[PDB]
C-alpha cells in the first residue's frame, strides 16, 4: 500500500505521458518522486527478469538503478488498476537545466564544460547497461544544487541498447536528428550523439538551434552568443550531417574543448553557491 509508506506532494511537471508529484518516504523522510502513468497511454511494454508484463521505463530504470548517481534512480514501483506507480530518487535542493537556462541565460564555458561532462558520463553509464534513453535535453536533466551534480530523468521514451536500426521515435522532435527525419530510421549512439550536440548549443547559446524540419535537413550552424573556437567546433562536430561522421563519446571528451573539467563539487562552489 504506496498511499501509506509515502506521502504525497504537489505536482512537480505533468504532460501527457504522464504525471509525477513530489514525495517524502513516510519510514527515513527519504525525499522522493512519485510517478503515475495510465496503462493505456503505455505504447512501450517489457518484461522483467522474473517474466512480469511491465512498462519498458521500468524494465530500463531497474538497469540503470545501481550504483552510479548520474541518473535517477528508481526506488520502487507499483501496479494499480489502470496505472503504474513509480517511486524515484529526488535531490534537494534541484532544479532542472531547462529552467536554470532560462533563469541564467546562457552558461558560461567552463560551467558548460562541467555539465555537458556530467551527462556524457550519465549517457556512457545507461549504454553501458544497455539503455538507450532517446530524449536527452535540458528538461531531462536536473541540477543538485548543493553538490554541483546532475542527474537524467523520463526513460519514458527509451529503448533497450541495440546495433541494428531503429525505426520508431518518440522523443523530441527538435532533438531529432536528420536521418529521422529524412529517413525515419537511425542507430542509437550517433542519434544521441546528435541530441548530444544540440544539448552542448543550447548550453551556451541559451537556445535550440534548429525549430523546423528544414533547418534540421540543412544543418547549417549560427551562432547567436560569443561561443569559443573549440566550443563551436565540438558541437558542429556532434551536429554533422552524416551519421558516420559523427564523434563517438570518447572523441567527444578527448575533444580539446573537453579538457581540464571541474569537479561537480568545484563547480558548484563556483558557479552555484
Ligand atoms: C517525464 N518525467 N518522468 C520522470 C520525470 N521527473 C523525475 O523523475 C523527477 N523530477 C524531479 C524534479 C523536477 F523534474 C523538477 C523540479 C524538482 C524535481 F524534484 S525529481 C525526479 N525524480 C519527468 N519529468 C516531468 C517533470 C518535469 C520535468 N522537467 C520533465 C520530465
Amino acid at each position: 500500500p504506496l498511499e501509506s509508506q509515502y506521502q504525497v506532494g504537489p505536482l512537480l511537471g505533468s504532460g501527457g505521458f504522464g504525471s509525477v508529484y513530489s514525495g517524502i518516504r513516510v519510514s527515513d523522510n527519504l525525499p522522493v518522486a512519485i510517478k503515475h502513468v495510465e496503462k493505456d497511454r503505455i505504447s512501450d511494454w517489457g518484461e522483467l527478469p522474473n517474466g512480469t508484463r511491465v512498462p519498458m521505463e521500468v524494465v530500463l530504470l531497474k538497469k540503470v538503478s545501481s550504483g552510479f548517481s548520474g541518473v535517477i534512480r528508481l526506488l520502487d514501483w507499483f501496479e494499480r488498476p489502470d496505472s503504474f506507480v513509480l517511486i524515484l530518487e529526488r535531490p534537494e535542493p534541484v532544479q532542472d537545466l531547462f529552467d536554470f537556462i532560462t533563469e541564467r541565460g546562457a552558461l558560461q564555458e567552463e560551467l558548460a564544460r562541467s555539465f555537458f561532462w556530467q551527462v556524457l558520463e550519465a549517457v556512457r553509464h545507461c549504454h553501458n547497461c544497455g539503455v538507450l534513453h532517446r530524449d536527452i535535453k535540458d528538461e531531462n536533466i536536473l541540477i543538485d544544487l548543493n553538490r554541483g551534480e546532475l542527474k537524467l530523468i523520463d526513460f519514458g521514451s527509451g529503448a533497450l541498447l541495440k546495433d541494428t536500426v531503429y525505426t520508431d521515435f518518440d522523443g523530441t522532435r527538435v532533438y531529432s536528428p536528420p536521418e529521422w527525419i529524412r529517413y525515419h530510421r537511425y542507430h542509437g549512439r550517433s542519434a544521441a550523439v546528435w541530441s548530444l550536440g544540440i544539448l552542448l548549443y543550447d548550453m551556451v547559446c541559451g537556445d535550440i538551434p534548429f525549430e523546423h524540419d528544414e533547418e534540421i535537413i540543412r544543418g547549417q550552424v549560427f551562432f547567436r552568443q560569443r561561443v569559443s573556437s573549440e566550443c563551436q567546433h565540438l558541437i558542429r562536430w556532434c551536429l554533422a550531417l552524416r551519421p558516420s561522421d559523427r564523434p563517438t563519446f570518447e572523441e567527444i571528451q578527448n575533444h580539446p574543448w573537453m579538457q581540464d573539467v571541474l569537479l561537480p563539487q568545484e563547480t558548484a562552489e563556483i558557479h552555484l553557491h
